[PDB]
């Protein structure tokens, strides 16, 4: 047993606290104890983070773990390993498993599997409708009480506006978001219903300038609408890039989508170097990049993660923004390989991931 850990010599960035600079972090018994220039205490393990960025552990709010149902493509274990290698300490799994996440048995399965794997926290979402069939609303209260943090029929958009409106009403009562998603009309419908219900809607896919302008319209009017983009897809790509620059897009989300034969691509391990390309091209600041992986996704799902506040669980990611590497058979932790980044030089690499004060990944 080791009780204390010092992360020394790193560049700490914690946007939730407007904190940034060359600081050490003292972790004691799994929680953040002190952040200061220079810390040294006896009987501590020391990580030397010189030349690295130290930030809250990343949160990935759109992952397909294919478990249950298609576990030859990915499973909770392999997806969890991809996630911590990518710097993520918390991942949110989508409910289009087989069977789908529409009852408490499936929720329990995912939570028990995740506890047995012991790498990142896996938060389940539930379906909006029973069987994702689009007709009959699921039991949100029971699903939420079992652990679901959001609801979506992901895979297939909810088509009936009356179903979406009911879901947003129930969601508003429970304080959780609905995740959704011809594109432009659906986003407008969701914003309008979010405004009328007081519900929070998260838009999972935006591909056009008009879509971004509509979202920004709703955000300016104070509607609880947020959206995401997959950094791996950024390299209407140019319109998306402007949306990121202007702050319309709240968060990066991988949409890790394992396949073995739009197209969905795997993404957990490459999210960071992809995002860092936007930083190197001057599209976003480093602080904004970290926000979009930490505090912003944390706020979208309403969890007290994505910070380095004192007393918080010590979920910490430590990365080298300039380290070149390649996603290939030597580094891939997924059961699938479906990404146009396969075999290409990436720049930016997680070096350590720490969850509850324990090193769960090391480069
Ligand atoms: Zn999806």
């Amino acid at each position: 047993w080791m009780l204390k850990l010092i992360v020394k010599n790193g560049y700490v960035i914690d946007p939730s606290q407007n904190l940034e600079g060359e600081f050490d972090i003292l972790v004691e018994n799994g929680k953040i104890k002190k952040i200061d220039k220079n810390i040294l205490v006896p009987e501590a393990e020391i990580i030397d983070a010189k030349g690295l960025i130290v930030c809250p552990g990343f949160i990935d709010i759109h992952v397909h773990l294919r478990d249950p149902g298609q576990t030859y493509k990915e499973d909770i274990e392999s997806g969890s390993r991809c996630a911590v290698a990518g710097g993520f300490t918390t991942i949110v799994c989508m409910p289009n498993t087989n069977p789908p996440i529409d009852n408490t048995t499936v929720v329990n399965y995912i939570l028990q599997k995740s506890k047995s794997v012991g790498l990142c926290r896996v938060l389940p979402t539930g379906t909006i409708t029973k069987g994702r069939k689009g007709k009959e609303i699921a039991d949100f209260y029971s699903l939420k009480e079992a652990g679901c943090v959001a609801f979506t029929d992901d895979g297939s958009p909810v088509m009936d506006s009356s179903v979406m409106r009911k879901a947003l009403e129930l969601a508003s009562q429970l304080g959780v978001p609905i995740m959704d998603h011809a594109e432009e009309i659906q986003i407008a419908r969701d914003g309008i219903l979010a405004q009328r219900t007081g519900g929070h809607v998260h838009i999972q896919h935006v591909s056009t300038k008009l879509s971004l302008e509509i979202i920004e319209f709703f955000k300016e009017k104070g509607v609880k609408i947020t959206c995401e983009v997959n950094p791996n897809h950024l390299l209407d790509r140019l319109a998306l890039i402007e949306g990121v620059k202007r702050g319309i897009i709240d968060c990066f989300a991988t949409d890790h989508a394992p396949h073995q034969t739009m197209p969905g691509i795997i993404g957990l391990q490459t999210a960071l170097p992809s995002a860092l390309e936007l930083y190197r091209k001057g599209i976003i600041s480093l602080k904004k990049l970290i926000e979009m992986f930490t505090i912003n996704p944390a706020r979208i799902i309403g969890v007290d993660l994505g910070t380095l506040k004192l007393g918080s669980p010590a979920d910490i990611t430590i990365f080298d923004p300039n380290k070149e590497w390649i996603l290939n058979e030597e580094t891939n932790l997924s059961k699938s390989r479906n990404t146009p980044l396969w075999g290409k030089v990436l720049k930016g690499k997680v070096i350590y991931t720490i969850k509850d004060g324990k090193m769960v990944y090391k480069d």
